[PDB]
């Protein structure tokens, strides 16, 4: 519940991960400096593996929070994340359920 | 002092370009995916690439995440100045072209 | 899926209290603090023990700092539901009680 | 220019730094989990350190950015720091320039 909006760049070759049902879409932003991990679930992690990949510039949307592990890191779980059409072009398609 | 805004939901309105001389203004109305078991309507004014890469990629019904900063125009309406706009993969698919 | 918010700037009006059996909202108009050598105007509104630490603690003129969700209300007005509002310290002092 | 808003507790004792002519007003912010180290300069530096302190709820604004050192860590620079009034009250006093 701290929301967080970053514009910027990905930077690293996004990594896919499950845990059984679920599937994470984890990868770096840069901005234009704050670099952030960022993670995608569901059906963003889905839109997000089809559509972006290192160097894509992004617009992403979610909660900012600490990760602690064996060092702590800032983070977010993202809810939105869209292509930067200020750099770029997007042909949109809808995903029949 | 910009007051920074980002809005996530849907292009309810078809887009409208102004051209002046140079500059391209491309502006719609964007209406936010509130849930309950309350909205927030909006125009958004794209200008320059932004306006470029959104009038070939968005139209009426699509999905947006809209990023910029917040006005009001007393004429009295909200709108922002975007920055980044972008289809929202949470609920699409996007093919990129630069 | 709420909006989230923040603005920054002055109290512009005098707030008004307004009571509902058990509860208690204060509202009131904000003014931002941009800069130019571009204006945003919102109505903020505040509930519960946020709406007695502000009608306690501030009044029209008094710089603040907005946190909460923004909605529009067609009746068309743009709002705030405040989650945290306190004095900007950039711009004054306060001795806070609790 | 990554615009941020976290509202939560002071969770340090807020030190000052000097720089010459400038002051730093430096503390810890904990979420409701985000843990994040706040930077307050100017003006800024001297209301919050005049008014607030470790346990206090605050609502804090500014631009969230990355700082390396010998790790790296995410940081804000604040522009508006204020208590939060929904946990306590406040007399708001002007400085005269
Ligand atoms: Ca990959
Ligand atoms: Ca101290």
């Amino acid at each position: 519940e701290t929301p967080f909006t970053v514009v910027g760049n990905i930077i690293t070759n996004p990594v896919r991960l499950r845990f059984g049902d679920q599937e994470l879409y984890k990868f770096r932003v840069a901005s234009n400096s704050l670099y952030v991990t960022v993670n995608c679930w569901g059906n963003l992690a889905r839109g997000v593996s089809a559509s972006l990949g290192k160097g894509d510039s992004v617009v992403v949307v979610g909660h900012l929070y600490t990760n602690e592990y064996e060092r702590s890191s800032v983070e977010v779980r993202a809810t939105a994340v869209g292509p930067d059409l200020s750099r770029c072009i997007a042909r949109v398609e809808k995903v029949q359920p």
